[PDB]
């Protein structure tokens, strides 16, 4: 299939794409923006955030999004802006939220990270109507929380360790039986960024420094690799009428001026048709 650059956005750190309301929502973390792309018309919308904004999730029974800001978990509405829901960590850590997913029970799983990308201060959190629980700890850069279609397996990535872990996910939301799922040896400077799981239970992982994304079987073997004209690919997101259009956010962060001249579409939004559909986006049950 041919890859299309559908938005030559040149984002600094495009991240956190979701498919919602039949359109693509995502963020630019470092430019502090929420973006919205309508594939049917090409319309583009952008919203300024008061701090770094790192993930978006729709809410059950309500309008707007729950979003991760460096200053805490907020509610966002285009008309009214940002309102604090919960501060999850002590500001002195210089942490920020990063990636997130919503499981089929309406739980929001999100990670935090050292914004300086040096300390092992990040954690994994599970947020729902029973509160916020810390589920894993001591990770420098968390990434790519996601769950299988049957709801029994949970994946989480420690990016700088180049490792995706798998867990048993119980019906009551507890994790057990952590094990290595995939350890990356695709290059000295290739790291796993964000991941999603498709309708067959295969994991799609975007590669920082790896110019694309890899699809893994539930047993952890790579079965296909997509190439993009962008060194840093941050996250996949299934969209389109059949959830068979795979979108990718990318990042210019970390690339020299010479590399950006060579790969000027770095930071753009890319799209490619794939054969197996993704999973439908779930909504957070906040109350
Ligand atoms: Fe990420």
């Amino acid at each position: 299939a041919q890859v299309t650059c559908v938005w030559d956005l040149k984002a600094t750190l495009g991240e956190g794409p979701i498919w919602h309301g039949d359109t693509l929502w995502f963020v630019d973390i470092k430019q502090r923006k929420i973006h919205n792309y309508h594939p049917a018309t090409g319309e583009r919308f952008s919203f300024d955030a008061p701090d770094q904004v790192t993930f978006l999730a729709p809410i059950v029974g309500a309008t707007g999004f729950v979003v991760g800001l460096k200053t805490g978990i907020h509610r966002f509405h285009p008309a009214t802006g940002f309102s604090l829901l919960l501060e999850v960590e002590d500001a002195a850590l210089n942490n920020r939220p990063n990636d997130a997913t919503v499981d089929a029970q309406g739980r929001l799983w999100f990670g935090t990270m050292h914004d300086g990308e040096e300390n092992n201060s990040g954690s994994l959190y599970r947020m729902d109507l029973t509160g916020v629980a810390r589920m894993d700890r001591d990770i420098c850069i968390t990434n790519g929380p996601c769950v299988s279609p049957d709801g029994k397996t949970f994946y989480h990535t420690d990016t700088l360790e180049k490792t995706i872990y798998a867990f048993d996910l119980a019906e009551d939301g507890l994790l057990s039986n952590k094990r290595v799922f995939v350890q990356f040896a695709l290059g000295d400077d290739v790291y796993p960024d964000g991941s999603v799981v498709d309708s067959e239970g295969y994991l799609w992982t975007a590669l920082w420094g790896g110019f694309g994304a890899v699809r893994f079987s539930p047993q952890g073997d790579a079965v296909t690799r997509i190439e993009l004209p962008a060194p840093n690919v941050t996250k996949p997101c299934f969209g389109g009428p059949d959830l068979k259009t795979l979108y990718f956010t990318t990042a210019r962060k970390g690339l020299s001026d010479e590399t950006l001249a060579q790969y000027p579409l770095a930071g753009g939004v890319f799209a490619v048709p794939v054969d197996v559909a993704g999973q439908p986006q779930h909504e957070v049950r906040l109350v």
